[PDB]
């Protein structure tokens, strides 16, 4: 699973 | 910007 | 799933 | 803008 | 919705 | 430095 | 969400 | 140095 902020 | 969670 | 704001 | 939650 | 940087 | 989303 | 870099 | 994301 990932957490993505950009 | 975009944040994602999965 | 994703928040995206611009 | 936008702002979008899905 | 709030997106910051600084 | 910070880039907060929410 | 936050990203932080220092 | 430090690169924080949550």
């Amino acid at each position: 699973a990932s957490l993505t902020v950009s």
